[PDB]
């Protein structure tokens, strides 16, 4: 009950910034993910032993893959804390213990390949989910790890204040299908630009919320260009070997994951930045003026691969 975490001083103050880097400590990663729910929650709304007990069932359920990993899950709730913590009034209780959970699940089990290969390759969870593959394994993952004796950190929810948390987590975890984001964006901006944006519809959150789980999912765009730079390095590890198995059932690779084609990702993160990462952030700061920072590191960022393509790096 009066068992509070607390960061060294320099963590303690970068840790509210939008920024902010977990560091390479991992044993620090669940000590650093209770000091956000306990800042963006209360220290009541979780069982300390329930909440570690998850958190430890949670990490054990990623894998090592260059990217999509225990690292992922916990830079992706930090982000998902920096909007919370700077957007203070605008979230239900139950939003504020739903997302966090949904951002530290919602790469479960991830073994490093697009919807798209696991769909060529055949899959058995390409037959068991259609659309929004690995998104909704993911939360098919989440479920179950709530499910295991000692992991329901949910308990004292009532049977319909259980339902609501779970859906919050459900339609979160689908919104990371970056297919879903296009044409969510789109209608985003249509509804604040008409002016019909308005927050006390239930289907106009689920839209919000969707933007900030894109956002909070690319923030390694948002970092200081030397973490945007060595992230990407990961990223297009896992793309790499992706591309490898699509040549191994005879099909050539886009050139995103083609690693004969490394002259190019320079071009190809000019092109992201563009179709989807500044479009994100624009229309998440027309919502939720307070997340700027994320627009003014993403801005930082496109500049300094434009600084690559001049040869000045
Ligand atoms: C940096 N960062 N962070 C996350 C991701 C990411 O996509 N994922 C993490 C799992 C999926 C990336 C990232 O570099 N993507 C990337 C790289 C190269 C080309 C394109 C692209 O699609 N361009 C493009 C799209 C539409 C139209 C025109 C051009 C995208
Ligand atoms: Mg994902
Ligand atoms: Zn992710």
């Amino acid at each position: 009950g009066l068992m509070q975490f607390t960061l060294p001083v320099r963590l303690c103050k970068e840790i509210e910034l939008f920024h902010f880097d977990i560091g390479p400590f991992e044993n620090m990663w669940p000590g650093i993910f209770v000091y956000m729910v306990h800042r963006s929650c209360g220290t009541s709304c979780f069982e300390l032993e329930k909440l570690c007990r998850f958190i430890m069932s949670v990490k054990k359920n990623y894998r090592r893959v260059p990217y999509h990993n225990w690292k992922h899950a916990v830079t992706v709730a930090h982000c998902m804390y920096a909007i919370l913590q700077n957007n203070h009034t605008l979230f239900t209780d139950l939003e504020r213990k739903g997302l966090l959970i949904a951002c530290l699940c919602h790469d479960l089990d991830h073994r490093g390949f697009s919807n798209s290969y696991l769909q060529k390759f055949d899959h058995p969870l390409a037959a068991l989910y259609s659309t929004s593959t690995m998104e909704q394994h993911h939360f098919s993952q989440t479920v179950s790890i709530l499910q295991l004796e000692g992991h329901n950190i949910f308990s004292t929810l009532s049977s319909s204040e259980y339902e609501q948390v779970l859906e919050i987590i459900r339609k979160a975890i689908i919104a990371t299908d970056l297919a879903l984001y296009f044409g969510n964006r789109k209608q985003l901006e249509e509804m604040y630009q008409t002016g019909s944006l308005n927050l006390n519809n239930q289907s106009h959150r689920d839209r919000v919320i969707g933007l900030m789980m894109t956002a909070c999912d690319l923030c390694s765009v948002t970092k200081l260009w030397p973490v945007t730079k060595l992230t990407a390095n990961d990223i297009y590890a896992e793309f790499w070997a992706e591309g490898d198995e699509m040549k191994k059932l005879g099909i050539q690779p886009i050139p995103m994951m083609d690693r004969d084609k490394k002259d190019e990702v320079p071009q190809g993160q000019l092109g992201f930045y563009n179709a989807v990462a500044i479009p994100c952030y624009t229309t998440l700061t027309q919502i939720l003026p307070p997340t700027e920072p994320l627009l003014k590191a993403c801005r930082d960022n496109l500049s300094q691969w434009e600084k690559v393509i001049r040869g000045e790096e």
